[PDB]
């Protein structure tokens, strides 16, 4: 039933995202040019995204130097930032790349949506594509979307995969 | 090819779940419950699992009258709660089951620990057998463990099952 279908649709993702490893290795080599330095990794999340971060402060894989960002903490070169955001429309999430790029600091934005310009902007991007539904209903409409699933499984791999090259160091 | 890795061990526990479909039906129908009355679901969500609570709040799946439990609230007989928790042996949660207890509130528990006897207070319970690493280490140890995915696939799961439901209705 709904179960399977929705197990064996978010595991269809799963697999297709095997077909970006060396995108998503992108963002793992980015954000360990802090950690080979005295810099730190900044998770900056948007919107139901905001649900990753007690993964850093209590989940199984958190590590140290990769945290929250930190409201009003000017950041510096050595820094990195990790972004993840449903979109890259939002107004939010701009007057934050405003104020990375003035620090020069660099990130990685994983969007919900598609590449867009905004998200060129990062030299570490990557479009998920995965902002409708897996549940196609009668009318065109689509439901059962699991995006933050999603991000935090991606989140799990980019920890384990910093943690796995920090302990080779 | 540590992403493949990763994501095919994560399947491997979907595909286990899909088996118990049964299970997860007993949760899905407790919480319903609630819906057909005056009552609400409420979230209350442990550890890393706070990282579910804005998938109600910002999530796609969001439905009106399933929020996130509220501090000092006293809930009644007519409501339902939906607990996920790293385990069953943190105070807090059993602070809160003696008050859903007191308020003859029936709540569902998923864990992502085995069966317990706090976990067969529960009504509908659902024992995740989750919370070790999927990549194993020379040490014996493990890391790569994407609990709050699993977690969030599983809200995802029975918000868009109870939605179904109560449109059906
Ligand atoms: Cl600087
Ligand atoms: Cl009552
Ligand atoms: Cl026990």
């Amino acid at each position: 039933g709904m179960l399977k279908i929705l197990a064996t649709q978010f595991n269809g993702k799963l697999q297709t995202l095997t077909k970006q490893e060396d995108e998503l290795f992108d963002v793992v080599r980015l954000l360990a040019q802090a950690l080979v330095g005295q810099g730190k990794v900044y998770l900056d999340a948007y919107g139901e995204f905001e649900g990753l971060y007690p993964m850093l402060s209590d989940g199984p894989d958190q590590m140290k130097r990769v945290t929250k960002i930190k409201d009003h903490k000017t950041l510096h070169a050595v820094d990195r930032v990790l972004i993840f955001t449903p979109d890259t429309e939002r107004s939010d999430l701009l007057a934050s790349l405003a104020r990375y790029d003035a620090w020069h600091t660099p990130y990685s934005i994983i969007t919900l949506g598609d590449v867009t310009e905004t998200l060129e902007r990062s030299i570490a991007p990557l479009a998920l594509k995965f902002d409708k539904g897996l549940l196609p209903a009668e009318d065109g409409s689509r439901h059962g979307l699991p995006s933050l699933a999603l991000g935090a499984f991606l989140l799990t791999h980019i920890l384990t995969q910093l943690q796995e090259m920090t302990e080779e160091w």
